[PDB]
DNA sequence: CACGTACGCGCTGTCCCCCGCGTTTTAACCGCCAAGGGGATTACTCCCTAGTCTCCAGGCACGTGTCAGATATATACATCC
């Protein structure tokens, strides 16, 4: 989720190089796997159409 | 104003129950889904109903005459000394 506050905590961080380690990147839609790519490099991935 | 006595108040005992402290538990709090309904707005459409107007008539208020029940005498029969 891209709206809690460890999404807004941890994306605040000053971090050179990130990393996400999961068993599921989808679960529930599109706009879940947004958030992910989202937090890992913002910006020049998109997902507006459902 | 006088009297007198009952009760408010002060003192003492006593016991009991609440407070302080330490220890253990436990649930409040914060952060999370998971979808779905309730409700606040914005805009639009429609139609029923309440305001407004005119006219009229009877309900309410006032006044007054009467009328039936309650009260107070007028006279006659029964009764005590």
């Amino acid at each position: 989720n891209a709206e809690s506050s460890l999404y807004e905590s941890l994306n605040s961080f000053k971090v050179a190089n990130r990393m996400l380690i999961t068993g599921t990147p989808l679960q529930n839609n599109i706009k879940e796997l947004a958030a992910l790519v989202n937090f890992l490099m913002p910006g020049r991935f998109t997902i507006d159409q459902e």
